[PDB]
């Protein structure tokens, strides 16, 4: 009974912060194994982001300006390297906590938790999802760069996300852990803007399914529709278009509840063309985006 | 930069999640040092609950009738009692991993984070908050019972919930960690239905300040109220009534945004009586109360 957004437990990610330290720029890494990962722009002072020239600046650094903290001990640091816009510190002593991990490159309508982090130290954990216009909506502060999004099967961490910037805007940019920037941001204080925010189509039905499996039925009808009628009204609302391999992962959901795909289509589209009349679904009031089919199907089956 | 709905990083509670079985009944358990907790329910039967004599059943156990597995690994159960609606299994081992703790029994309006386990491993954490008829809005399912809430001051945990029993209306009910149950509702499967779920009232307004200080300022009027004024609106919305007590705990905030908390009251009074307009506050369509004052200012300033 009841659906929350919820985030997977972060120990396994909390035994992997420490804090690093360049100059006067402090910010979190993540030690797996005998390397530490942590955002490039370390190496930058607040006045080098207008325009850095980071293979230029890293000339400057050797490895003991790097000051690695795991909690209250120092790691040594024997090789740095830039790897896209991360730095990879090789340390002398592999880490004793690194659990079974793998890094992947998310897909825009994925989710992922995230354990942001100051100092080194972790603050909260939240679930978010990587947008269509490639930014987050987090919750950062100065210092919580090197925070990292991730996801995890049984025992392996998959990790997805490594936190750099925020936008004038107040959402959030960041790459994957080769380093490589989720959309077109780059790690500069430039005035960079977010394309259109679309609703993730195929998460607000996951999240329908969810509604009717924990008793919220009002928003169920006698409709139908088809893909292209859908996408139709899709678009007029800045929802992704829904296409059939969307239909294919909302199977398993469908399948559970007896309710066809176009079906529940049809309840999204009167939906967005009536709006909720002031009721509430799932306790929102508004069409939740930021669950996918597999984070619905995990949560209402008691996935470990 | 952002607001979300944050958990405490739930790692210090993970180390001390286990599965207890009695029979064919299995639970989670929490295991602080050489004691483990858990729902005395684990030694009933699903037919047992209709009516259980617990004092009656728990005669018929002995220490080697309850099987705690910490992981792979099996505890030894050396002592067994009942205090209130918990068991508490003595075993021969310390947890390793218990980490500085306290009980703590929460005020209704307070919030906490609930790490959901089923067969003794974590599936996932979220933020709650102890509603004033003293049930949750969490997200459980059969074989949760025993996940524990909790809140973290630095390095010690404070553990305030034990997750035991579900209403009919899909909300929830447990112990603090000395097994009394908040509000009325025994370990019973009798049909108990929850009071009127009036909105936090000092939590809303706590959130409106977060919503301040991250950008979202179209809520602000021209106008203010009083504390009797107000009440009379919180009245016929079911809100709870504001006290002074509240409005001192919203002191910080009113400092730090300038905006004196009556006015905030008054910007509350206009969105109670008006509705949104279809517009969002923080990404919500609606007014959340799962926010404390403290946890706003936690989070706005970065506290790990
Ligand atoms: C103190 S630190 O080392 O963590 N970061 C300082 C620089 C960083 C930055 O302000 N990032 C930031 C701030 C607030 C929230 N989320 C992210 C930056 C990166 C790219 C272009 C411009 C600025
Ligand atoms: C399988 S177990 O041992 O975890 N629990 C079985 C009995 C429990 C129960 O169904 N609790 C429950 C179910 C679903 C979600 N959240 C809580 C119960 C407790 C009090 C009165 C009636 C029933």
């Amino acid at each position: 009974s009841g659906f929350r957004k919820m985030a997977f437990p972060s120990g396994k990610v909390e035994g992997c912060m420490v804090q690093v330290t360049c100059g006067t720029t402090t910010l979190n890494g993540l030690w797996l194994d005998d390397v530490v990962y942590c955002p490039r722009h370390v190496i930058c002072t607040s006045e080098d982001m207008l325009n850095p020239n980071y293979e230029d600046l890293l000339i400057r650094k050797s490895n003991h300006n790097f000051l690695v903290q795991a909690g209250n001990v120092q790691l040594r640091v024997i090789g740095h390297s830039m790897q896209n816009c991360v730095l990879k510190l090789k340390v002398d002593t592999a880490n004793p906590k690194t659990p079974k991990y793998k890094f992947v490159r998310i897909q825009p309508g994925q989710t992922f938790s995230v354990l942001a982090c100051y100092n080194g130290s972790p603050s909260g954990v939240y679930q978010c999802a990587m947008r269509p216009n490639f930014t987050i909506k987090g919750s950062f502060l100065n210092g919580s760069c090197g925070s990292v999004g991730f996801n995890i099967d049984y025992d392996c961490v998959s990790f997805c996300y490594m936190h750099h910037m925020e936008l004038p805007t107040g959402v959030h940019a960041g790459t994957d852990l080769e380093g490589n920037f989720y959309g077109p941001f780059v790690d500069r204080q430039t005035a960079q803007a977010a394309g259109t925010d679309t609703t993730i189509t195929v998460n607000v039905l996951a999240w329908l399914y969810a509604a009717v499996i924990n008793g919220d039925r009002w928003f169920l009808n006698r409709f139908t529709t088809t893909l292209n009628d859908f996408n139709l009204v899709a678009m007029k609302y800045n929802y992704e278009p829904l296409t059939q391999d969307h239909v294919d992962i909302l199977g398993p959901l469908s399948a559970q509840t007896g309710i066809a795909v176009l079906d529940m289509c049809a309840s999204l589209k009167e939906l967005l063309q009536n709006g909720m009349n002031g009721r509430t679904i799932l306790g929102s009031a508004l069409l939740e985006d930021e669950f996918t089919p597999f984070d619905v199907v995990r949560q209402c089956s008691g996935v470990t």
